[PDB]
Order: C-alpha cells, then structure tokens, then sequence
C-alpha cells in the first residue's frame, strides 16, 4: 500500500528504520514474521511466485502448493483492496510477492539477520560475485552457516552439471519459496541460469524484497563468466539495485569485500572479509565504515 | 478533443497557461479538480492506467477499481464521441488518462502545485536523476515533505530489495491512481524497474500528462545506473514536467521547469544538508536555453 | 489504381501538377475535396485510420465513426474492385487512407494549401524539427495561425506531460481523422511518441501525408530530435526527407528557419528563409522560388545529427 | 518443375536462352503468354501475390480477384500435381506466383520486352536507384515511355506523401497483379516503403520472376536514403540479385548506367544512357559490352 | 537409431566407411537405396521434408505427395520405436528426413555418387560458393553433367528474377524432394533466398544427411553476396557433404571431399573453360589437415 | 528438494563427494542408480526431456516413451510435492530432468564413471572441442571405447551430411533419453545443430549434464568451434565452462589434449594431458593428480576464440 508522511511521521520512520539494522537483536524480524504467517487462517495464501511462463504459482503458511482458491477481497486500512484467486495451479487474482502484509508500517528496512565476527548482516538477498580465483560456492556454504548460527541452512540447487541439480526453473522457485517460508537462512546455486523468461527476470527484481519482508536472507552466487557486453550489465545490475548486499571477491585469493544496504535512503556499509580452507575444501570465514557512491561504482566495475 | 484557434483565441490561451504557473495560487487546480471529481456521479469511471500487459485498469472518484460498467456514450463539444465500457476489471472501450474531463479549453499548462523556499513548482511529473555521490532517495522525501508544505505527501514504494516493497508493476500502478486520485505530492521510489513491457512504456509517456491534468506532483527517483541511458534521458527531457539534477557539488541540486506549452524553462539551483538519521533539509527566476538544457542532459 | 500513359498524357500530368502548386487558387483543392466528401451518400464509409495493434478505425463524411457496416464493393475505372466492411468498429475489409476517390485522375501533386508573405505552402505533412535555441511549438501555432488566413486552425494535442494533453495513441488517430475531415489547416504538438514501434505509429508516418495531400489540408507536426541513439535519429532523418511534403528546420540563428517544399512527384523541392520573433505572451510572429538540388538536401537533413 | 539435362539438351536450353534475349522480336513473349492467359477458361486462377500478412490473393485472367474457388488438382508431364483452392478471398492451397505454367521447356530466360536507341532491353524487374542528384522519378517515367514504344505504360503509385498515393501495401500488390497481367511495361514509384513484413520479403524476392516470365518489365524507384548498415545491405541485394537489370546514377547528373542479365548463367550486358529535362520536368532519353564481376561489386559499392 | 560399439565392431565400420568411399562401384549405394524404396508396398512414407513454417509434408516412393494416412507404429531393432501419421497433407507424427531405413549399420558413410576426370567424386550436399569473376551457374550444370554421366541431371530452379523460376519455399521442398526419390545427380539454383524461416534452417541442416543416406548429390550455387558471412561458412564447412570453391585464376576450382564420419578431407583443383553459348566443359588423393581448411574458408 | 546443514552435515556431504570421484568404485553409481531405476513399479514415469518446442516427452524405466499417464501426486521428504502428469504424449505436469530420486542426499558428486590409463574419469557430460588439426569425432570414439571398457559404448549421431544421420532434434533427444536410460557411456557426434536457438536446444545445454552426473553415465559430445560469429562462441564457451562436467580439448600439437575435470560442487578441478595416435583405418588409441586454478581454466577457454 502506499504510506502518508509528514516531517515528524517521516523522521519515526527513519528512526524505526536504523534500529530494525543497527539496534534490534538478530533474527528478530524472521520470529515476528513467522508469527505472523503461523497466525494466518489454515489455507489462506501467503506467497506468489512467478513460474518461467511469468504466471505465478501460490502457496500457504505451511509451504504447501494451492490448486485452487475461491476469490476472496480483503480491505485494507488505507481503502485499497487486495484480492486473491487461483485456478488449476496458477494466480487467477493477485500479485507475485507477500499475499499478507508481514510489515505494516515498517517499510524500507533491512531487518537484521544474523551477526558474526562482529560485523551485522541484512536480511534480503545477497549476493556472491566477482571475478579472480577464490570460489563462490565455498563462500556461499561458509556464510551460510555462520549467519545459520544455531540455526541450519537451506540449500537450494540449481543449474550445475553435477548430480542431483534440479535445471528446470518451476521446480527452483518451488524450492526457493519453501526456503523462505521456513528458513532465516538460504544458499542458492547458483544463479546463473536466470541470468531471459518473464519468470527470470521477476525473480530477479522480486526475491530481495520478498526475503526482506520476511527477514530471512538469500546467499546466491552469481559467477560472471561471459564478456558479452548486455549480460554483464544484468550482472552488475543485479549486484548494484537488486540485491540488498553485494559479496565480491578482490585481488588477493580468500578476501571478500561486503557492502551491506542498511535501509531505504541510507548509506551503504562496507567491511572485509578473510578465509581459509580445512579439510575437504571447507571454506571457514575468519574473525562500521561508510562508502560512497563513487566508491560503490568503482567496486563494480571490476565485473 | 481537439482545439480551434485563431490569432485571438490563442493569444488568451497564452495568457491564461501564463496565469496557472505563475500568478495562480500554488494548490489552486488541485483544488478545482478535486472539485470536479467530487461531483461526478457516484460509480462513474475517471481514470484509466495500463497494467504490465498493455491492458487498463479503471478507477471511480474515490480510488475504487471498477470491475464492470455498461458501456455509456458521453459527446464531446468538438463533436468527438468517448465512450467507456469496462468488463472483467478490464477496460474494454475508452482510453488510458483521465475519463472525466479536468481541464476543459485550460490545456497545455503547467498549474502551479506549490511554492517553496521563494521558488514555484509545477505541477505534473518531476523526475529526479543525475550522477555524483548525492543521494536522490532523501532528496525526493525533503521534496515532498516541502511542495506538502501544510499537507503529508504519498510515498509510492517500487522495485527496492528492502522490507515491504511491492515489486509487481500491477499493483504499483493501482498505488500510482490512488495517490493521484487523493493526493498534491506524490513520491515514487523508484522508477528504476519500469525503465521493457507495453504498460511501462505507457505509464512513462502518461503519468505527467495524468498530473498535470490534476495539478498533482509526481516525484520519481532515477538512479542512472549502455543504450538505455537514452531512455533515461528521454524520460527526463521530454517525459518529465521538471528535472531535478544533481551537480559536481554534493548536495547541490539544479532544478529545471516547464512553465507551459511551448513557453520557456526555468532554472535554480538547490542546497541541501543531512541532519539525524539521514533526514535532508533543502536551505532557503532565470530563464534557460535548449543549448544550455542539452549541455544538463549529457551529464547523464 | 493504377493509370496509364503516353508522352502527350504523361505532358498534361505534368503540366497539370505543376498547376496544382503554382497556379491554382489557395485553398481551391480541399473545396473541392469538401464537396466530393458532401456529395457521398450519408453513412458511407470514406477514411481509414490505422490504431496502435495495426487495425482500423473508419469514419464517414461527418467524422462520425462507422461501428458496423455491410459489406460493399465498388468497381473503379480501371476494373479494380475495392470492397469495404466495418464490423464491432473495426476495417473487417478494405485499406488504410481514403475510401473514397478524391483525386482521379490528378495524383503526385503538392496541392497548394494557402499562400503566405510572397510564398505559396504545400498541403500535405510539415515537419518541424531541428536542434538549436529556436522552438518549435511555437512555430507550429504561428504557422497554423499565418496559413489558417481567415480560418482557424485545428490542434491536435499528443505526449507532452502537460495539463489536458491525451497520451493514448489510439485517440490521436480519432482526433486527426476528424481534423482531415473538417480542416484544412492541422497542428500536431507533437510527433515524438509516434518516433517513440507499434504497428499504428509506423503506419501513421506512411500515411498522413498522403492522406492531407489528397485532402487539400495541411498537417504541421513538430518533432523535437532528442536522443542521440544512431537508429531513431534515421526515423527522423526518414520522416523528414521522405514521409513528409515539407520540411520547416531551424538553423543557426535563433528565430531562423528554413523552408523545403515539395512542389510535385517528380518535381524540384524549393526553399526558402522565414524569419520570426515572440510578441507578448511569447506569441512567435513570422515575418513578411529558388530550387534545391539533393547534395544541397542532404546537407541540410544532416544538421539533425 | 523440375527438368532434366544431357549435355545436348542443355546446349539446346542455352541456345534458346540466348534466343530469348538476343534475337527473338521485341514484346513477342508477352504476346504469346497474353495468348497463354487468354486460353484459360474463364474463372481459372492464374496468379496469386502475397499481402503483407504472408497469406495471398488469387486473380484471374481478365484481374479479376477470386473469392471463393473449390479445390482442384492439376497433374503436370513430369507427375507433379498442383492443387488450387481459395477461400474467403485467400489462397488455401498452392504457391505464390503464377498458376499456369507460361514458360514450358522456356526457362531461365530474360525475354527480350523492348528496343530502344540500340539497345535490347530485358522483361523482370528492374531497379532505378544509386545516389547523387540525378532523380529517380523522371527516369522511371521516361523509361516507362520509351520502352511502352507504341504503348501506354502503366504507373503503380506507393507510398509518398503526395496526392492520390496509396500507402496500404495490400492494395499495392492489388495493383501490381493487375498490372502484370495486363500490361507489357510497368512503373512503381516507389519501393521505398516495402524496404519487413512477410509481403515485402515475398514481393521482393517474387516479382522478377512472376515479370520475366509474362514478359512485362517492372521499372521500380528506389532512393537509397539511410544510413542504416543492415538496411543498405537490403538495397544491395535487391539490386544485385532480386532485380533482374540495374539501373543506376553516376557521378554525372543526367547519366545513369544499365546493367542487364540476360539469361541463367549468362553475361551481364552494360551500357551508358544519357538525359535531359525538357518543359514542365519532362525527362527525355537520348539516342553489347560484357562485364565481369568485381566491376558489378564496384558499380554496387557506390550504394 | 542408436549403435553400440566395442573395438571390433567400430573396426569394422571404419573398414566399411573407408570402402564405401573408395573402392565400391561408383552409383552403387544408389542402386541399392533404389531397391529398398521400390520394395516398400505403395502408399506408404518414405520421405518427410520441412516446409517455410516448420511443419513437414511427406512423400512416397514414386515421389507422390501424401494427404492422409493412418497412425503406424513400426519397431526398430534397438527397441526405439518411429510413429509415422499424415493428415491433411502435413506430418502429424514422425520426424525430418527419411522414413525407412536405407542404411541399417552403415552410417557415416560418403558413398561415392560418381567418378570423373581420374576423380572420385562424394554423394551428399555438395555447395559451390567462392568470390572472383569464376561463375557458379555454369559450374553446377558442367558437374551435373560430368557426374550425371551416362544419365541426365535433374534442375531444381529457385529465387531468381529469370523466367520460369519458382520463388515459393514450400514449392521448391516439394521439386528437391521429388529430385532425390528419383535421380543420383541434382543441380540446385541458387540456394539464396533459403539464406530466415523455419523451413529454410531445416533444410540446410538435412539435406546433406538426406543426400548421402540416398547415394545421391545434390550440387547447389551459393553465391556469396554481413554477419550472415558466417552463415555461408558454416553451409560451407558444416553442412555440406563436399565444397567446391572458386580461386584466384579464373576457370579454376578447388575441390574439398568428406570421405567419412572422422576422416580426412581430401582435395583436388579443376580447371575450366567456356565453348558455345557459355556452356562450360570441365578438364580432364592429396589429405589436407583443419588449418589448410579454415585457410581457404576465410576467402569467403 | 532443498537440503539444511550445519558445520558437520556438511563436512559430510563433502567428504561423501570426495568419496564418490576418488575412492568408490568406478561405474559403482550407475550400477546403484540402475538398482533404482529397476525399482521403479513398471509404467511409472522417471525421466522427463525437452523437444524442440519447449515442452517435453516422458520415459519410463524401460526407455519406452510414455504415451498417458493419470495424474499423480508424490511427497518428498521435506514436504514438497512433485506432480506427473502425460496426455497426448507430452508432459502436462512435472519437470524436465529425473522424475525420481536417484540421488538422495547425495547431491554436488562427480561420480566416477571410468578409470583409464591411470586417470579416474567424472560421468555427466564431456565437451570434445577445440581449434588446431585434432580430429573431435575419432578421439570421442575413442574415448567412448575407452571408458567403456568391458562394456560397449552408445553412440547418438545428430547434425552432419553423412549416412544415416537423423537431422530432427526431436528424434536427437529420444535417441539421448534412452542412451542414458540403458547405457553408462554415451557419444554424441555431434553438438553442432544444438548450437546452431530453439528452446529445447537451450533445454538440452543446460540439462543434460546434470541428467548425467545423476545416473553417473557419461555423455562425450563433440563440438567443433567453427564460426568466428563474436555470440555464439561465448555460447560454445559457456557450454565448455559451465555446462560441461569435464572439458576435453585440442592443444598445439596434433594428437594432444587436455582433460579438465570437476570433482564435485565447490571442489578443484583436476587437469592431465592425454597422448593420441592413428593405427589401421584411422581408429584412433590413447596412449597410457594436479589441480588447476581459475586463470589457468579462462586461459585455456580463450583458445576457443
Ligand atoms: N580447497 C581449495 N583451495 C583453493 N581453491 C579452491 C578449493 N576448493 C575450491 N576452490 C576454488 O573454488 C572454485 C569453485 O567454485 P566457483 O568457481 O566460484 C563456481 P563453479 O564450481 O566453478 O561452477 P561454475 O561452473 O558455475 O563456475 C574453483 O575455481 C576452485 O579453484
Ligand atoms: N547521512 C548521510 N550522509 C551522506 N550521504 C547519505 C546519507 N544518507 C544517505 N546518503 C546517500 O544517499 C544515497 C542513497 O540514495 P540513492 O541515491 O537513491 C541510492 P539507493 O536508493 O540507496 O540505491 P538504488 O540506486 O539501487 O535505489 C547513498 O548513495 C548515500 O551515500
Ligand atoms: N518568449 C520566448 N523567447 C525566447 N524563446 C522562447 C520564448 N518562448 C519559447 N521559447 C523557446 O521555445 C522552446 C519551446 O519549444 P521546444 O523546446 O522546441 C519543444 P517543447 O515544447 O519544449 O517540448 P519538448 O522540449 O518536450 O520537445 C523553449 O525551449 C524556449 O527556449
Ligand atoms: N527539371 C529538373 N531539373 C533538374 N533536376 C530535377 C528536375 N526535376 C526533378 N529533378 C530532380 O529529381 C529529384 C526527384 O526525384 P527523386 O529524388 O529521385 C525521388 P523523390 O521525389 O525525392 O521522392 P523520395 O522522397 O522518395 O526520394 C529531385 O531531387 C530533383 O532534384
Ligand atoms: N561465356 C562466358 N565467359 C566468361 N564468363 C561467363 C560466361 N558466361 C557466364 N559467365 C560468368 O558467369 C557468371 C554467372 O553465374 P553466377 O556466378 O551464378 C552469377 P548469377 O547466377 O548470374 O547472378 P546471382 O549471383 O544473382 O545468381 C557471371 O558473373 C559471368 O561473368
Ligand atoms: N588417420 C588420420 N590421420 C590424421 N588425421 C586424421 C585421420 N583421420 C581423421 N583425421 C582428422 O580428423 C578430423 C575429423 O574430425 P573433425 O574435423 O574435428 C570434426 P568433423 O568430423 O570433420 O565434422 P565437422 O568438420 O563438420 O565439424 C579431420 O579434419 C582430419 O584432419
């Protein structure tokens, strides 16, 4: 919905804003949203998303697919009215993303999701790039467990040539909205496939709103690999405005820069990470600054 | 409809498009055409906004999608027929703007939306870009929190990877009706993902046109971030009722005016500075050549 | 349809043509196309506009659009039959243009639309256009206003963001059908979301200004050249060398503008120097034959670059 | 169809090609195929053209358009079966192109359609363009003239902002077929506009061989106009190899070159024409060498 | 169908694919092809070939094109089963190319079509091509008729402004089909308006198979007249059974050879010269390695 | 299915992929996947490709294509439903790829498919490519015959101007389907038509080798880089990088190649060289542990240009 702002109203909102990043306990976000979602009548949809053909499938708190669902008006405060529809498997009625409002007024947040060595991280998607000779999918595995915490982490797979790799993009979206639904922490690999179907393109610009609406985060690598000139502008448009953080590899193998979105209007964080390698190649992560807008672009263009 | 002039005729158009930007006072059309609306019969159809595909969705005076409407003649004074007829919450005859007629023989102005800092602002679309480290999400809130002057503004939210931002143009552009159905000022963060399907090429050739109409503001974030850039200078040379360009220095912003039809475009620069939490604070008329607007346009 | 010729019938033609510009009364052919429009028996079918899917709209004499109509073939002279039906407001059979014969045996002429400062103008479609300081709405209502004389002028208003302007394509075919219909001095302001492709848009370059030149009417769209982008800037180089019957380019100094006009199918263009100035409320005065050859021409188009 | 060669009948095939062009009297071929035409009982399609959706329209011999035709199988010599049905004024079955076979044994020729000032001039297409500020329009018109002889030629109006022109490409293959199939010589002005939609590539790559093969010679303008590099490169080909001879400008005004294809594998003949206007822009004409290849490509270079 | 293979049976095929190139009877794998379309009982499908949109019309074996018939399951030896179905006049069920087996286990083979000037020359596609003043015409007609030998040539016209020629697609599939159900030795002119719709792809991928599958040649002009370059070099270098390119001098051809499923190309030179009315008489085994090959693609 | 782990689920799952290359018995999972598929109750559905359309046909375990099928609804273990459903022989409901777990939580594996010569070689698909004057179809043969081993080797034949050679990507994928169905080394001559696109092609390049890797067959593919076309070879270099389990290509001495090989997920990926030589009737025989970093693989990709 939209939202009325005066001075005062916009400055509580800014406030709110910091301390949903900087001040709140970690995880908090995804514990009231699943509270939410666990408070949703039993068959209520929650969650649309877009399938290949750019149709949407829906599904209910408990993650399961619905096939078919009366049509059914709910009013807002504001007079808006949301309806929801579906038929034979697809979205008849609606819209892709959050089919119930987990935010209310608290919008434009990244609603911290975990904090490790001592840095806090976003809620959203992240994602896992760069060029160079330290590996993306190690890193993913690695972050992932860490932000985990105590928590385990949900591994979505697709389109890689190795065994047992879901390649069909209805099955991956299937998976990628069970993951949200359930899980603070997500690994997808990799991204690449999507990276182009109506479907790959609303993914691209709807997951890292749908993750920070739910509070989880979503750990995708993306290996830029082709020097075709329109794609790696996808991949850099991805990396820069579709993704609420950005992990890029750097000129010395193992260290990774993080530059973290804080909030609607607000400046970007940057840290730096090191790794190493154990056994069976097992990536462990080792353990505020601002940055401009001249800096970010500077980042990018090593894409 | 169409208009018929002659050197008279014309000559008053000129002084009346005058008139709505710079001695009306600022709010005045808002006001007359919520007037307007508020007198259309209730269930009515007013404006029309294309969805994604290219179709149109359809909304009565008070913000409500209509989901059917039996088709309904309305003759124009030039004789021109519009009809409407609305089936399946689809438009099935009529066009995309405004239903009602809002501006009568008043056309091709710039109505005056507010008046800020000692400089008047136009109604219709403002789209603010440009390159450089100044932020243009706290400039469009400082924005409309200024031309709100008395009144709270209308925050659109679209395409951002953050909490409760709706990423799906259909709902978007049913935000985009309301806001100027009910609202002055009006924000939209951002226009980034529009700029590509029938209805986003739609909303960027009709929203100025659509506020104009109703003497609305329409603030709309462009982050330029190969080709494209010429859409982006498109929309912000000829889409765009203003422009709102940042500069070498940071938080110094230029601001670029229509005042009317075929009338010359205003220049003035703006300062800004941040105070807590990021909050912007804007501090408190020249004439511009096309040279020097395209010498503005090529920093993009 | 087509038509058939010998060197004695080939010389009338031409002879012919050139009168049609040179020496004919201004104004003369759209009276003349007014009364063969009058004399068509009420309710039949006499132009067809392309909207933006590609489809038509029809409109009869009154510039009333035709819902439905029975089908209906005609056989002109030369034993080409074209047939005409209308159904749920859509051209079900027949062509984009005119549905009836306004020309007959008089084609490829520039049909003089009214005489100006010492110049006689071409009906058909004026582009405005250029780059430089010197602006072309107000050009355009100058133009309409001086070549209107003791008529007013018809606006067509598309795809600026200002009060009142209609952005949907489909009701600019509408209002410049009824313009054609009822006019003969037309001003688009403008023709940059056509430039803007769907079918409607590259259909209406090809045709209005074979649609005004058969009229007798006179259609004068500004088109501002913005983007630099390599392939739009050719639609414009396109739409102002050959889609139009004349050309209206700013120059160097600002009020400036010159003149190329297509005087006939086959014909010399010829130029000429107008130069303006704004009054009160910034209403733009302009103030009161040499051939161009194509080297000269193509000079002059690759100032738009 | 299909034919069948041994050294000796294709000698035979070359010799009667060369006849057809060199030594056969001017407009005899569109004689015998008029003769051709006349003989098919009446309601019988001859030609069919594609409109620009890619469907086509079926006429008759007196140019009448059909309607509505019941299915109709004609077997040929060699076993070949042609089938013919219309159907709400569209072709249901059959080809773009002639319906009756007006050529036999007789293929591959350019049936000689006029002489003029000395020089033979073949049937097909053929394409006045090429740059400088010789004009294309008068040239067309005193070509259409002068090789009408005895004559009236018939003008094809398309796609100018000009009075009476037709821009609707439907109707100008109406026209074309009419044309073709009652006249010897024939005008377009111009091609500009089908230079793409489904009808432009089939007119294009259809109308040489449906004139050569009546006999009639289509005379069609085209001003090379943009820049555009893929565009160009359209004109060069429907030039080099769609027109069956070229008529081109040079660096003089007034002077324009002709290039001529006078059979299946044979030579192509070029000579220099010369010209001047006379009263109200009247264009008149003023009154066998080989050429190789790399001077074609050079003659095509200046486009 | 798919084949299995050890040493010992891929041995053998590689000996088998050596002789049916080099030391079998020249036209026999024709003769042979011949037999086995004239056992198959009348009526039904031998031959499916793509038309303009993509769907294919299928043929018999006297080359009469078939409107309906029957769905019918027939099993190969592998267990695959191929499903063949027409109605009106279009493939319902089956594939591209042919429709019986005319090869059984021997596959990737060039079955020699014909031998002249001390030469052995391959069935399949053949495409004459190259740029100079060498002409492609008289080529194609002067090998139809040297490799025709003691039988005459089928022409298939296609897309040239000249008298006679067919410009429609889908008559030009139904003429090459008909030419190789009956006939060793096929001249195509010219095969550039295929040079792009669904049938025009097809074609280019199947016809060489087709060709070598029959025994027969199919030798087509190709003149080179700009990305689409790489188009006719991969027609060239890919899709064609032989090339055969124009050089420096005038009247003198290269002769490039595919002797087999991964085996060595070979290549001889021509000389020509022109009698009466431009009928061109030609005159009467060296291994060349990739770089050689790609060498004389880039002349194109 | 989606899968969760910690630091120790995860120290697993890696040294069970270390396993599944380096120290299980070579061929050991398409024996298993085989004892999987047999399983199967007769008539089920189990693998799922794309025809040239985009949609897709359906096998089941006997490699017999699946004409219809009722609707039919299967619960994973973490709660998510997959769907099958055939009617007039293509899929209404499902995904392309296995349509039954033949992998379990055993999922990012090489599984090792052959040991030749002294080097384990991964199942799932092997690019043959390459410039310079080795031959792609005599070493794919040959490494087919090698692989193999005691067992013989399937060969699909796709796309080139020979005997016998089927041309229709719809019969291509069938061929493929059952090979790897059946058999645990497959050739493929040649990838060339794929290359040259429909969405069934780009189904297939982004499939198969995680069709393979799954049933732990190997699929040798040969792809002669031939157009200079500046699009398609990042398209032959995205299939040899990204799309390919292992990469066999041709260096600057006639004979010799390189063997890239993944051993899994996250894993470094192995590079020997391999000695080649022609005896009787040009059948080719190959002669009889380093890891190599990201550069060197992109410098090895560049040759392809
Ligand atoms: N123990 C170890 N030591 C050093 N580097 C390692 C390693 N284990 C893995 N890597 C590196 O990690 C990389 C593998 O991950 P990535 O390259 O980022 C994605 P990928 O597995 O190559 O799939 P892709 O084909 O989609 O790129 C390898 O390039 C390898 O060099
Ligand atoms: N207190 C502060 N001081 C200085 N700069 C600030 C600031 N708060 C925010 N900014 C600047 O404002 C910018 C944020 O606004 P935008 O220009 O719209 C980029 P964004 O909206 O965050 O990402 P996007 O371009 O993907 O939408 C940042 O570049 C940041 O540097
Ligand atoms: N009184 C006056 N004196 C000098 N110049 C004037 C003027 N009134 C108008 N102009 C000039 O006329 C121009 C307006 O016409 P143009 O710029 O050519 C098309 P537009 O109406 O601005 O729409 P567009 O900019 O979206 O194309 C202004 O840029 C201004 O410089
Ligand atoms: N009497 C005359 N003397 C010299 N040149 C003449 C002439 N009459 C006509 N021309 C030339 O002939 C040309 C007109 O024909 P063309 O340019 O070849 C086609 P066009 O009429 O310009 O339509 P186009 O817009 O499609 O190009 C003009 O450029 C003109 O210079
Ligand atoms: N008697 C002769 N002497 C020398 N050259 C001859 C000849 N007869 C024909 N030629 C050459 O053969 C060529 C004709 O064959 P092609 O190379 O196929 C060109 P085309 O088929 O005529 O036009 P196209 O390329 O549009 O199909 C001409 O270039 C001509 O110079
Ligand atoms: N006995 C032998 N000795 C040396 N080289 C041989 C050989 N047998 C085959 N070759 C080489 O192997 C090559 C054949 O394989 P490739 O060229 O890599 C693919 P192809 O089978 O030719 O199809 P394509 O050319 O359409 O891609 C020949 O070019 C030849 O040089």
């Amino acid at each position: 919905m939209i939202h009325l702002y005066d001075a005062k109203s916009f400055a509580k909102l800014r406030a709110a804003q910091y301390a949903a990043f900087h001040t709140d306990a970690p995880g908090s976000w995804f514990d009231h949203t699943s509270g939410v979602l666990e408070s949703v009548e039993d068959g209520t949809p929650v969650l649309a998303i877009g399938v290949e053909s750019g149709d949407a499938i829906v599904f209910d708190k408990n993650a399961q697919r619905i096939v078919a669902y009366k049509e059914k008006s709910v009013k807002a405060e504001d007079g808006s009215v949301s309806v929801v529809q579906v038929e034979n498997g697809f979205m008849k009625q609606g819209h892709r993303g959050w089919l119930v409002d987990l935010t209310g007024e608290l919008v434009g947040c990244s609603p911290v999701v975990a904090e490790f060595g001592g840095h806090r991280y976003a809620s959203g998607m992240v994602i896992v790039t760069g060029k160079g000779n330290s590996g993306k999918t190690p890193l993913v595995h690695a972050l992932g467990e860490a932000l985990g915490g105590k928590d385990k982490y949900a591994t979505v797979r697709f389109g890689e040539p190795l065994s047992g790799y879901n390649t069909d993009f209805n099955v991956f979206v299937d998976d990628i909205a069970r993951a949200m639904l359930q899980h603070r922490v997500i690994v997808i690999d990799s991204l690449k496939n999507v990276i182009i179907s109506r479907g790959a393109f609303d993914l691209l610009s709807d997951i890292g709103a749908m993750a920070a609406s739910r509070g989880c985060v979503v750990i995708a690598s993306l290996n830029p690999t082709s020097n075709d000139d329109k794609i790696v502008e996808l991949v850099k448009e991805a990396s820069r405005s579709n993704s609420t953080s950005l992990v890029i590899s750097t000129d010395v193998d193992g260290e990774w820069q993080v530059l973290t979105r804080t909030g609607e209007g607000l400046q970007r964080l940057t840290h730096t990470l090191q790794t190493s390698y154990g056994e069976h190649a097992v990536l462990t992560i080792h353990t505020q600054t601002v940055i401009k807008n001249d800096e970010l672009e500077s980042v990018l263009r090593r894409l």
